[PDB]
DNA sequence: GGATTACACCCAAGACACCAGGCACGAGACAGAAAAAAACAACGAAAACGGCCACCACCCAAACACACCAAACACAAGA
């Protein structure tokens, strides 16, 4: 708790339960953590390994 | 080494310090520092033995001369 810089954010979120489809979603969600700061477009590309 | 990286708006969710060694006071012990005395240097006073002038005699130094040797112009030889 007293280290709440230099930790990871969001890691734990609210569960949405606005709609059905929306939880299932929300549920199998990912997340990188490249941040804000940096205006490099390549870790937010599509890629051909996605697939 | 720092410093900057769209603009406006909506909603939800959690916290709004707790707990542990330092300042003061709280008392011992060798070290930060102070007091003393005894073997450290010198100087005053007495004792007698080492130092200076005689006396003295045998051993080294100088003179005389010896024969002996080293040596130096030159009459002769020589290329």
């Amino acid at each position: 708790q007293k280290k709440a810089m230099s930790s990871r954010a969001g890691v734990s979120q609210v569960l949405n339960r606005y709609t059905y489809s929306s939880t299932l979603s929300h549920l199998r969600r990912t997340n990188t953590p490249i941040g804000r700061d940096g205006k490099l477009a390549k870790p937010r590309q599509l890629h051909n390994t996605h697939w």
